[PDB]
């Protein structure tokens, strides 16, 4: 084939024009987003029960729904929450590549049949299923400049003019409002009310008839009377449209000629829908808007188009609707992909910067410059063909293998222009003979590199795909090179070919090292060992090194989690958020751009006593010295905060990929397997918890991710009592309810939009137990009766967040392995510590520790097969149950050095280093196949032999193994190794190869020929 | 898909069903006609009844063998328990009560009712202290149901 | 209906939600004045209809709770749809033993 | 599907009451196994008979 | 405050037209290359496609 193509090279340009054309077409139509789909598809069902409590929410709703999540395919486990805010969250996680579009249907469809068993009041707010993809593209945030607008105001404008505006913008797959949207409040008053002999029920049943909207025919339309000239629609009752319009409501007419208005009993006033979240931005009222990708979209195109549609409206934005961007992914992805592409462009210059310095030529260097951006800037076509997307993972996926497709250009044009040079034919005729020596061992390395790579995207799941990206990009790049190295380049340097200060200074240094290579081969026992002692150093080094996923990186933002104690208050929470606010602003303004501070939602719960702080940093420019970065700022924050009294205020950095897992600890669920109560499970948990701290040999931080029980205010409605007075349980309940819980009456139209109408007492007459008194209820007689008449009141304990795993009461336990042991052993212990627990209590592993469990560690199993497809592949390239064994033992040499960036650098066993540690073996073994070919090659063709042929090999061979190894440790050692701008990965890519690409050459040249000698000879006894 | 469609046109008749027949719950499945296997549950101790062995199974094992992928249908060879109120029509007659009464009672006296909060969801001036107001909960024994007030 | 107070009351909601579904090409809608809505979603030539149907029905599940309870009692029907009748098999009674 | 039904049961047996035992009154899986796995014996035995 | 668009037959029709240039171009380009490969020359195809 390469011989056929050298003669017809006019065609081998066509072949390359396309690769390009198509490689380019892909580029100009590929998805760009930070990461791809890596978490298993999850479907969260979530509902509201206005003013409930975990128990109620649980046994009135969450249970029901769970008891119905059957007959749905591909479900892994079901997790559920019931807290004291009136809210339920049930999350069904689904097997790996279950189609999430059809997993949502199934869930949801099974819910629609349960709906009629939920309470009429949950059915109203509406239960709703979405696709759990906690991977935000960005979050805008409309703030008001002058102190004109409030939370609820800003909120309303946002979801009313710009909301749908964004919603329908080229590549936004979900928009999610960050606030209420005006709602008709009707803030009752037990006194203004008890005076007119009315209760809330009476208020309730007015908003209904006063605010309804009923039909009545047309005129003709439906069967008219013989001959008719007019048909037109009737318009009966409409819905109210104003605060004042609502205020004017008949509530009752007494003997007096006077009645009661709605205004008279309460406070009508437009306002917010729900009041427990306080979006505050750099001190000011905010009310943002979060936006998710779209699927096939472009985190950069739509990134822009958000900013475009956000203009246009800035004229229409009133007083000060100054839009801010307290979180955007767009910058990080750009100036990480404007890297990477940089590395190739450069590592290209490096192959032109070498090449010259090793071959005086210009038309020699100017062929890999027209061979690499073929493969590379064209393997993109294979990517794009397979649904893949330009992203952090697939991007580096190439950078990590740029060295393996460089060494495919150098290697050929070397043994073409130093096969003619070593006394021989013209250009055409040289390439013809010179290719015939490598022709085979490229097809050899091809299949041998399909192995040691393909057996990756066969891994676990959540991190299975994390890998697969790497695997497929590489094998695609790798295979495309071996092709251009058998079609284009070897029919190009045959029609292109033919620094001075040097040249002869190399021709001396070959013999200077071929000194001891040509020696030590009389008997090889020190070289046979030391190797046996490299195989160890590594085996002792492998273990030592700690494992991990993608390393935390300095993304634009980071977070601070405030958690006030037990009974705390949003206000008691604000004052703490206000210090956080402040510490960050005036005390760090050379790094901090903004704090978007939300209280009324945290991590462990959704309390009033909790908050979170999104602090988004200055541009990476204004953040120079390494102590102006995240790792540092959090340190300087987390401490400076460990001084607020009662208020755990921790600061932390986002993980690798937001919507994935986390720190190589465990996620552990304690289940209740007999009718054992909360107050029984809680003990079981506390046993284990305590029994777990007692073993700091492998523990760190075993803990409940839930919340401990709090005091609560029971109101025991005496039944007998209620009956004897003319007092109805339904009237009682509703007033206690609606006073304090609030209640969604119905809907009304305001400024052309539908909006809810809530009715609930002023906060003045609903703060303290000593406040109940106030509330009275009409009776049989028609007389106002106090709760004091028909209820008792006592304090007591009840969880404000009840939890369940797989429809069975759970409590979730988090914990790490403790500086020391392996992720695996922690789990292994925990399980034991769990066996001793009171009969009827079980455990399960979820999330990260479900992945680990059901995805063993296929590395040994898989690479067994690869390491066997290698020998099997390799052997038959040659002709031996023997010779391949000289190529294989080249593995260790690259493992070390790479592993020896456990020493000179303080890093871990990344997924990156896990995969750079493969691109190294790729070169390592490839040399081992070329040298070991050139040893069997001229030991058959010229017909040489023994220690002559093994020297004859590494002789004509060395220089390539130098040109390329140099080219790499240059193009792989720029800001890749020593950075500051989305570093992490860069460094993990680098040190992986770089050092370890050292020992994979400047240690393999003195070595591989040994490998061809101790083998072969040992297969000829007596 | 087929399932998706059936259920989607079913959904249009759902509001036209008797309240009672909703309350029971309609069901839509994609199952094979015939049983894959039958799973038996016995008590050797003689310590339980049919009565219990069913109810155990239902509360404790059915639910998940159900959500287990590939199981398009589960048949329960029995029933899980319920609070049973075997009325007596003479007894009812003496005290001058119908089943309607009995019912209205059970309804309002066996309830679970959101009574909001102390901390107020929006608050006042400046207030510490915030806790859940807990009204009625669901009776949970023969004993409790019995003590109802007719 | 009341036409304006049917759009805005149902259509603005259903429409709010058909935001961002794979291969959406153009959607067009109309209130009525007998209280009637036809949202239509037209997807990229070639796109899979049955999935389209599914997502359209998945986003409805979200609009749905936020619409008049009499509109809910009704239906809200989501289905794949053509525009032109393939045929119109009519039916007459010869010998007037049946009226229209 | 049987595979798992067996593992879901498994998972929940350590917590039954007194003398509560699973029993296998009927199953169409075991035959379907033995079936192919004896018709696979007809492959080996008949190659070791060529 | 008054814009426009095509739907139905129109949207399809328009989007047929806008497209054509792209069609003929990339199509010609494909024929050139197919000849280069085949008739050994980098510019006899330049001469066929005249
Ligand atoms: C062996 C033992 C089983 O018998 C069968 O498998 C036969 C062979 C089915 O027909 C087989 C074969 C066949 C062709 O039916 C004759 C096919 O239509 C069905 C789906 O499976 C029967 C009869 C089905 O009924 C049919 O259900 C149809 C939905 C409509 C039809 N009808 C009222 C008009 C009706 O007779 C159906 C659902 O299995 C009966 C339900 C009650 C069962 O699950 C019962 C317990 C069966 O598993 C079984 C008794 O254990």
């Amino acid at each position: 084939m390469p011989n056929f193509f050298i003669d017809r090279p006019i065609f081998a340009w066509v072949i390359a024009i396309i690769i390009m054309l198509a490689g380019g077409l892909a580029i100009l139509k590929l998805p760009v987003a930070q990461y791809p789909t890596i978490a298993p598809p999850a479907v969260t069902i979530s509902a509201s029960y206005p003013g409930a409590d975990a128990k109620t929410v649980q046994d009135t709703v969450t249970q029901v729904i769970e008891q119905n999540m059957n007959g749905i395919d591909n479900l892994m486990y079901m997790s559920s929450n019931s807290d004291s805010t009136g809210t339920v969250q049930i999350t069904l996680t689904f097997e790996s590549g279950t189609d999430a579009d059809i997993a949502q249907v199934q869930v949801q469809n099974k819910l629609q049949l349960a709906m009629p068993l939920l309470p009429q009041e949950v059915q109203q707010q509406g239960v709703s299923v979405e696709k759990s993809s906690s991977s935000f593209l960005m979050v805008v945030g409309v703030i008001n400049t002058d102190g004109t607008m409030t939370q609820e105001d800003i909120s309303d404008y946002v979801a009313a003019n710009m909301k749908d505006a964004i919603s329908r913008t080229s590549g936004v797959g979900d928009v999610q409002l960050f606030g209420s949207q005006y709602a008709m409040r009707i803030w009752m008053n037990p006194n203004e009310l008890n005076k007119f002999q009315l209760t809330p029920v009476d208020v309730i049943t007015a908003i209904k008839a006063q605010n309804a909207q009923v039909a009545a025919g047309q005129l003709g339309g439906t069967p008219p009377v013989k001959g008719q000239q007019l048909n037109a629609s009737i318009i009966a009752q409409t819905r109210l449209t104003s605060t004042e319009e609502f205020g004017k409501i008949l509530l009752k007419v007494n003997q007096d000629g006077s009645r009661v208005l709605l205004r008279d009993v309460a406070k009508i006033e437009l306002g917010g829908e729900n009041y427990d979240i306080i979006a505050e931005f750099n001190g000011q009222p905010a009310s943002g808007l979060g936006i998710k990708l779209a699927t096939g979209a472009n985190a950069l195109d739509t990134a822009a188009a958000i900013r475009a549609e956000l203009a246009k409206m800035e004229p229409f934005f009133p007083s000060g609707l100054k839009i801010v961007y307290p979180y955007d992914t767009t910058p990080f992805v750009k100036i990480s992909i404007h890297e990477v592409v940089k590395t190739l462009v450069e590592a290209i210059i490096l192959v032109f910067l070498v090449m010259y310095l090793f071959l005086q030529n210009f038309r020699a260097t100017l062929i890999p410059t027209i061979a690499v951006p073929v493969v590379l800037l064209g393997t993109f076509a294979v990517l794009a063909a397979f649904g893949f997307s330009i992203n952090t993972l697939t991007m580096f996926g190439m950078v990590l293998a740029i060295g393996l497709l460089v060494d495919d250009a150098i290697v050929v044009v070397e043994n073409v222009e130093r096969v003619m040079a070593e006394e021989g034919l013209p250009p055409k005729e040289a390439t013809r003979k010179s290719m015939g020596q490598i022709q085979g061992a490229l097809v050899g390395i091809a299949m041998v590199l399909s192995a040691v790579f393909v057996p990756m995207a066969f891994f676990g799941g959540s991190t299975g795909a994390i890998y697969r990206q790497f695997s497929i990009t590489i094998v695609s790049a790798m295979a495309l090179s071996v092709l251009v190295a058998l079609i284009l380049t070897p029919a190009l340097c045959a029609t292109m070919l033919k620094f001075g200060w040097f040249n002869r200074m190399f021709e001396k240094s070959t013999h200077h090292y071929t000194d001891s290579v040509g020696g030590i081969l009389r008997s090889t026992g020190r070289y046979l060992v030391l190797y046996l002692i490299i195989v160890v150093g590594m085996a002792y080094l492998f273990v030592r090194l700690p494992s991990s996923f993608l390393p935390d990186e300095d993304q634009g933002v980071f977070m601070t989690m405030v958690q006030l104690p037990a009974g705390a208050t949003q206000e008691r929470t604000q004052k703490v958020l206000n210090e956080v606010t402040h510490y960050y602003l005036t005390k760090e303004k050379n790094n901090v751009e903004s704090v978007f501070a939300v209280n009324g939602f945290g991590f462990a719960g959704r309390g009033q006593n909790t908050g979170i702080a999104f602090v988004s940093l200055k541009d990476w420019a204004d953040r120079p010295g390494e102590e102006n970065k995240v790792e540092a700022i959090t340190m300087r924050a987390t401490r400076a905060f460990s001084q607020i009294k009662d208020a755990m205020v921790f600061a932390f950095n986002l993980p690798a990929i937001v919507e994935l897992g986390t720190a190589t600890g465990f996620d552990f669920e304690l289940i209740d397997q007999a009718g054992l109560g909360h107050e029984k499970l809680t003990q079981a948990r506390n046993q284990l918890l305590a029994e777990a701290a007692k073993h700091p040999d492998m523990l760190t931080s075993v803990r409940p991710n839930g919340l401990e029980d709090t005091p609560q205010f029971k109101i025991d409605i005496d039944q007998e009592k209620a009956q004897a007075l003319g007092v109805s349980i339904n009237d009682i309940n509703t007033t206690l309810g609606a006073a304090w819980g609030g209640s969604y009456v119905n809907d009304f139209i305001d400024r052309g939009r539908v909006k809810k109408v809530y009715v609930m007492s002023e906060a003045k007459y609903r703060m303290l137990p000593d406040d109940i008194g106030d509330w009275y209820v009409r009776a049989a007689d028609g007389q106002m009766v106090p709760f004091s008449a028909f209820s008792s009141s006592r304090w007591e304990y009840g969880s404000p967040r009840l939890e369940r795993y797989n429809g069975l009461p759970s409590m979730e336990i988090l914990g790490q392995a403790a500086p020391g042991k392996s992720t695996g052993e922690a789990m292994e212990l925990m399980e034991q510590l769990a066996s001793k627990l009171p009969t009827g209590v079980g455990y399960d592993w979820t999330g990260m520790s479900y992945q680990e469990r059901l995805s063993g560690n296929q590395a040994p199993s898989l690479y067994a097969i690869s390491l066997i497809v290698v020998f099997l592949c390799l052997a038959a390239l040659y002709e031996s149950w023997s010779i391949p064994f000289s190529v294989m033992l080249v593995v260790p040499l690259g493992v070390i050095g790479a592993l020896l960036a456990a020493t000179f650098r303080g890093l871990t066993n990344d997924v990156y280093f896990q995969v750079g540690l493969l691109t190294t073996i790729g070169l390592s073994a490839k040399n081992a196949i070329l040298i070991v070919e050139f040893a069997k090659d001229l030991m058959d063709k010229e017909g040489k032999g023994l220690i002559e042929a093994t020297l004859d090999a590494v002789r004509m061979r060395l220089r390539p193994i130098l040109m390329t190894s140099l080219a790499f440790i240059l193009g792989v050692m720029p800001l890749v190794i020593s950075t500051g701008a989305g570093s992490g990965a860069q460094n993990a890519v680098g040190t992986g190869v770089m050092g370890g690409m050292v020992t994979a050459t400047v240690l393999a040249i003195f070595f591989v020929p040994v490998f061809f000698v101790v083998v072969r000879r040992r297969f000829s006894r007596k």
